[PDB]
């Protein structure tokens, strides 16, 4: 089945006619994708020659650890990333338990891509787009069960004063349908875009069962389109959470917010505020703010905060099937299903 619990409906490379390959390193992944574009005669086949399931067994802990020991040395280095460009036959990159990477995965003009069980952290090249996961002009992409991390910190002297590290999951362009789920994202400043500029609006994105801890902003930075965020655990948000911009619409359901600043907002543009439909979150009314350490701040440009904690608009009927557990069960159970080494385990009501 292609059920991702979100707008994306894909099985990645786990489809009929697929070929399985094991990659012991980043270069092997690169070589495996290259080889998968050629037919029996060595001639290139558009979109790839056949579906692919790449099991990555490499471990770059030493690179991740050294980086964590000198974070301000990362931004100026060369970014590292496995590119998945114009591969539409269906592909899955799944890390084996114990695997890790100090390089990211950049999806571009592709479709039917799945990234699971990848432990990616402290990537070099924040000044040159060194993303952990990038989804550009790519619909039906599922980013599931990964651990994306760095340090939620800004070193001095970086370009635009914000490139110490790049994103956990940036989504831009015509990535019309994407599902980001069960990811353990921690120590990340600019978590993930959903449109890279004011003009890059649209897409239908679903963020579910993700565990965010000690993150600054962009959960996501939404521009137009639809965003369905449900069953997420947002703890220690130091800047802002869901920022609904350029008339985007969000459905924020059954999430747990705690020790968070500006959890639901629409800021930094000064106009075209998006809307949100709130329901079943641990926060039900403004009186719950103190209980969950929820604070609010202003901005120099006109903005809208969910400080009345009420819906500011509507949201279309959710297309796909999903069954959210309670916000309490998220708080209680999510940490055991989110991230890597969980065998892609999902949280259901029976496990609450
Ligand atoms: O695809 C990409 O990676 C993408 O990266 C850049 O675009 C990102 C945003 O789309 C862009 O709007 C901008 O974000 C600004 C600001 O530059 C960023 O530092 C952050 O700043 C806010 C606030 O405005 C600041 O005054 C201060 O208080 O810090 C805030 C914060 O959130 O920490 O967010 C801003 C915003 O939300 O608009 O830059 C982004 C980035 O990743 O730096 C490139 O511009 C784009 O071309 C593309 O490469
Ligand atoms: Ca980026
Ligand atoms: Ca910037
Ligand atoms: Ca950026
Ligand atoms: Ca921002």
């Amino acid at each position: 089945a292609t059920d991702t619990g979100g707008y994306a409906a894909t099985a990645g490379g786990n489809v009929t006619g697929a070929v399985s390959k094991t990659a012991t390193s980043m270069q092997d992944i690169v070589n495996i994708i290259d080889a998968a574009r050629l037919d029996a005669n060595g001639k290139k086949v558009k979109g790839g020659a056949y579906p692919l399931v790449i099991t990555y067994t490499g471990n770059e802990d030493s690179l991740i650890n050294a980086a964590a020991a000198n974070i301000c040395g990362q931004w100026s280095k060369d970014p590292r990333g496995v590119e998945i460009k114009e591969f539409t036959k269906g592909i899955t990159i799944i890390g084996a338990n114990g695997s890790s990477a100090n390089f990211g995965i950049w999806i571009k003009k592709s479709s039917d891509v799945v990234v699971q069980n990848m432990r990616i952290g402290y990537l070099p090249g924040g000044a040159k787009d060194g993303d952990m996961i990038r989804v550009d002009d790519s619909p039906n992409v599922w980013v599931d069960h990964n651990e994306l991390f760095a340090a939620n910190h800004e070193c001095d002297g970086t370009p635009d004063n914000d490139t110490t590290f790049e994103s956990a999951v940036d989504i831009k362009g015509a990535s019309n349908t994407v599902t980001v789920s069960y990811n353990y994202i921690h120590g990340v400043k600019k978590v993930g875009l959903d449109g890279s500029s004011s003009s890059d609006t649209g897409r239908n994105i679903t963020y579910h069962h993700n565990y965010y801890n000690d993150v600054n902003a962009k959960l996501p930075l939404q521009r137009g389109g639809l965003v369905h965020a449900y069953n997420n655990l947002y703890t220690n948000i130091t800047g802002s959470g869901l920022n609904v911009r350029q008339n985007g619409q969000a459905l924020i359901e059954n999430n747990w917010f705690e020790k968070a600043i500006n959890p639901v907002t629409s800021r930094y543009d000064g106009k075209n505020f998006g809307t949100w439909v709130l329901k079943g979150n641990n926060i039900t009314k403004p009186a719950d703010f103190s209980t969950y350490s929820i604070t609010w701040t202003a901005d120099t440009k006109p903005y809208v905060n969910a400080d009345s904690w009420t819906s500011t608009g509507t949201f279309p009927t959710v297309a796909y099937n999903y069954s959210p557990v309670s916000a309490q069960c998220v708080k209680d159970k999510l940490p055991g299903y989110a991230g890597v080494g969980k065998n892609l385990a999902t949280l259901t009501s029976t496990a609450c």
